[PDB]
């Protein structure tokens, strides 16, 4: 509910979108991974909670809309409404960030995760005090749109490990990726 946790897969040229989908076909495994980190909270009777751009919300095929057994926020600053099956509506980082901390969704959430947006990302990522990175790195380039901020390592250390991820190289249609952890404390 206060340390930032980023979760992204980028290519290696920092690709994240295209055309307002993947740039790369379906991985279904490395999905697997996304829904267990962000949905696993770390204390039954919390839920953990998922910040994400307008674009990003629509973009989630409808079927898996909200993502389930997370709060979900979406960010727009022309919505006057939640989308359908959103939880909350906010028109600023910022404001969202403020709402977590109220008192009423103490009881209620447990890690706070930023699931894009690049300019969710971006914004995130300036933030001062506690970051995590979860970066799936896909060893491989893709055809982009839009991508991730650079990493810039003065300021995130490369975790050696992480409770819960696993550090093999894994593959799926033949297309090879691994799960990396940064951390900014303070
Ligand atoms: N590989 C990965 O890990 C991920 C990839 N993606 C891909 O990325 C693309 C979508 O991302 P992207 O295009 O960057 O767009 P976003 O999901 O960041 O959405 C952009 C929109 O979100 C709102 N928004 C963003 N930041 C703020 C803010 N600080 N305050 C208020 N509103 C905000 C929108 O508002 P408005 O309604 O005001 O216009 C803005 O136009 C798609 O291709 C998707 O498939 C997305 C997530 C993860």
């Amino acid at each position: 509910v206060r340390p930032l946790n980023c979760i992204v897969a980028v290519s290696q040229n920092m690709g994240i979108g295209k055309n307002g989908d993947l740039p790369w076909p379906p991985l279904r495994n490395e999905f697997k991974y996304f829904q267990r980190m962000t949905t696993t909270s770390s204390v039954e009777g919390k839920q953990n909670l998922v910040i994400m751009g307008r674009k990003t919300w629509f973009s989630i095929p409808e079927k898996n809309r909200p993502l389930k057994d997370r709060i979900n926020i979406v960010l727009s600053r022309e919505l006057k409404e939640p989308p359908r099956g959103a939880h909350f509506l906010a028109k600023s980082l910022d404001d969202a960030l403020r709402l977590i901390e109220q008192p009423e969704l103490a009881s209620k959430v447990d890690m706070v995760w930023i699931v894009g947006g690049s300019s969710v990302y971006q914004e995130a990522m300036n933030q001062p005090g506690h970051l995590r990175l979860f970066v799936t790195r896909i060893m491989q380039e893709f055809e982009s749109d839009t991508f991730f901020p650079e990493i810039d390592l003065g300021k995130y250390k490369l975790l050696p490990e992480y409770p819960g991820v696993l550090s093999e190289v894994q593959e799926e249609k033949g297309i090879k990726y691994k799960f990396e952890v940064y951390e900014k404390k303070d």
